[PDB]
């Protein structure tokens, strides 16, 4: 099935996910000189106080952090958006060296990684409903460089040699996501796809232009999970990001 190799990666999803090559697929490029001040854009609202995590798992693909979502207790609203869009997961995209693994650029700029946060729009009931509707749901993203540690990261990092290869889970209760976000929320904001099968066109992105710092050695242990299950050939998992899309005449718009 599909994956981020040579012979099942990015190239390769258009034949069982036509939608790949879409109207509004991504990522995108952000070009920083074309992307435009928008004054109609409310404030962006992020409310995490009452978070409550679950789990980790290792999905083959990457790990996600999951949520309590069967109630609003953390939320994303205003900025682009109408309505409420609670938090059900983030994850991460990275790389095999610190020059790449961003699924978003700045003017063509790569990141080391690229953490999403996945919130549904509270109108449509459930998450496998939202992915329906082409405002079905908000990622925020949040680029990663290398530097300093990212103290709020660490409790992650400590956990992900308890799930190295693919389908192991591990609890993960109490962890706070504010810890990942960085000073300012100034965004950019496009109509956007799922990154990864099935590429469905139900996302607004909001992008942060901050990124926020993590070591070289928060990063190598990212780089030290497995693609494949356990008792299998080691696969690292890296480069797990799909590289830019074309924009097709939608419009960045800019919050700042
Ligand atoms: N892991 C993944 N969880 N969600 C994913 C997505 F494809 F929906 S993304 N990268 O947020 O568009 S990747
Ligand atoms: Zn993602």
């Amino acid at each position: 099935h599909w994956g981020y190799g040579k012979h099942n990666g990015p190239e390769h999803w258009h034949k069982d996910f036509p939608i790949a090559k879409g109207e509004r697929q991504s990522p995108v490029d952000i070009d920083t000189h074309t992307a435009k001040y928008d004054p109609s854009l409310k404030p962006l609202s992020v409310s995490y106080d009452q978070a409550t995590s679950l789990r980790i798992l290792n999905n083959g693909h990457a790990f996600n952090v999951e949520f309590d979502d069967s109630q609003d207790k953390a939320v994303l609203k205003g900025g682009p958006l109408d309505g409420t869009y609670r938090l059900i997961q983030f994850h991460f995209h990275w790389g095999s060296l610190d020059g790449q693994g961003s699924e978003h650029t700045v003017d063509k700029k790569k990141y080391a990684a690229e953490l999403h946060l996945v919130h549904w729009n509270t109108k449509y009931g459930d998450f496998g409903k939202a992915v329906q509707q082409p405002d079905g749901l908000a990622v925020l993203g949040i680029f990663l460089k290398v530097g300093s540690a990212k103290p709020g990261l660490q409790k992650v990092v400590d956990v992900l040699d308890s799930i190295k290869t693919k389908g192991k889970s591990a609890d993960f209760t109490n962890f706070d996501p504010r810890g990942l976000l960085p000073e300012s929320l100034d965004y950019w904001t496009y109509p956007g796809s799922l990154t990864t099968p099935p590429l469905l066109e139900c996302v607004t992105w909001i992008v942060l232009k901050e990124p926020i710092s993590v070591s070289s050695e928060q990063v190598l242990k990212f780089r030290k999970l497995n693609f494949n299950g356990e008792g299998e050939p080691e696969e690292l998992m890296v480069d797990n990001w799909r590289p830019a899309q074309p924009l097709k005449n939608r419009q960045i718009k800019a919050s700042f």
